[PDB]
C-alpha cells in the first residue's frame, strides 16, 4: 500500500498549490519533495541515507562523502535542456535516499525544466522500459535519456 | 615509450628504497607515486584531475566532488584484508588521475597490505584479464577481487 499511498500524497503536493512552495534545483528541496511524498511511511523520508546502495550493476554514490556530492551536485547550472539533464543525471548517481529516489527526483526535474524553460516532462508518452534503460546508461552518456526525454516536453506545464 | 619508462621508474622507487619514504595509505602518498613513476611522462604526474573520465560503462568519481571523496577515502581503516580491499575499491572509484592509475594504486595497495598483514600481492600469479573483471564488477561486489587476491598473496615482502 506505500506506492498507492506515496502517489495520492504527489497527487496532493500540486492539488494543494504545495507543489510551489518546494525549493527548486537544490537537495533541500528535493528532500522537501521526497518528506511530502513519503512523510509517516518511509521514517527515513526526507533524510540522506547514511548506507551505501546499489541497482543493476551500478553503486550510487558513497555514502561517506554523500554530502559532499550533494553540495556540488545542487550548484550546477540549469539554463539549457542539456545542462538540466546533465544535473539530474547526477542527481541520480548521489541517489540520497534509501527508497523513493525515482519519483522524487523526476518531479525535482519538472520544477527545474518548468522554471528554466517554461517547459515538463510529459511522462504519460514515456516508456518506463525504455526510461530506465537510458537512467541505466546515463552516467557513461546521457544522450539515450536526452533522446528519450526532448521530444517528451511540453510547454503546457499546468 | 610511455609504460615501459615508467615500469623503469617503478624498479627504482623499490630498488632505491624510495619506496620506504612513501606515505602509505593516503591520498598524497598515491600522488607521490603516481609523481614517481610518471615525472617527466605525463605533464599532469601527481596530479588530481579537473576532468571527467569513465572506461568500460563505468564513471569514475565526478571531479568536481573527486577531491572531498579523496579525503573520506584516504580516511578508512586497514586493520583486515577485507578493510584493505574496501579501501582499495573506494581509491579506484576515484581514480584521481587522468592517466596511469592502475600501476600507481596497485603499488599503493601492496603498501597498505604489507605495512598492516606484513603481505602483498604476487602479481606475477595474478591473471591480468581476471584481475580486470574483478575490478570492473568491484563497485558493486568485491567478492571475486577478494577470491582472487586473497590467495595470491605472499609475506615474501621483499
Ligand atoms: N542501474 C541503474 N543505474 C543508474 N540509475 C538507476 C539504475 N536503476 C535505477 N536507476 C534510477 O533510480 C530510480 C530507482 O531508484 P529508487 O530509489 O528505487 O526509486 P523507486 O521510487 O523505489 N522506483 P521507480 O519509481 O521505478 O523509480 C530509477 O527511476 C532510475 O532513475
Ligand atoms: N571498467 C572499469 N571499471 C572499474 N575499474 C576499472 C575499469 N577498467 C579499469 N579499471 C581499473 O583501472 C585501472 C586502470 O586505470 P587507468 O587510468 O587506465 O590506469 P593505467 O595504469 O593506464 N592501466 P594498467 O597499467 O593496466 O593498470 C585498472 O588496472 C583497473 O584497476
Amino acid at each position: 500500500s506505500i506506492d498507492e499511498q506515496s502517489l495520492h500524497n504527489a497527487r496532493r503536493l500540486f492539488e494543494s498549490g504545495d507543489i510551489d512552495r518546494i525549493e527548486v534545483g537544490t537537495t533541500a528541496g528535493l528532500q522537501q519533495i521526497h518528506r511530502y511524498l513519503f512523510g509517516g511511511l518511509y521514517d527515513f523520508a526526507g533524510q540522506i541515507r547514511e548506507d551505501n546502495i546499489s541497482k543493476g550493476g551500478f553503486r550510487f554514490a558513497n555514502a561517506m562523502y554523500l554530502k559532499e556530492a550533494l553540495v556540488k551536485i545542487e550548484q550546477m547550472p540549469e539554463r539549457t535542456f542539456e545542462e538540466i539533464i546533465a544535473k539530474y543525471v547526477e542527481m541520480n548517481i548521489a541517489h540520497p535516499f534509501l527508497e523513493g529516489n525515482g519519483r522524487s527526483t523526476r518531479i525535482w526535474l519538472d520544477l527545474v525544466l518548468k522554471k528554466n524553460l517554461k517547459k515538463v516532462v510529459n511522462w504519460q508518452n514515456v516508456s518506463k522500459t525504455l526510461y530506465l534503460q537510458a537512467m541505466e546508461r546515463s552516467p557513461v552518456n546521457d544522450l539515450e535519456l536526452r533522446f528519450l526525454l526532448k521530444d517528451n516536453l511540453t510547454d503546457d506545464v499546468d
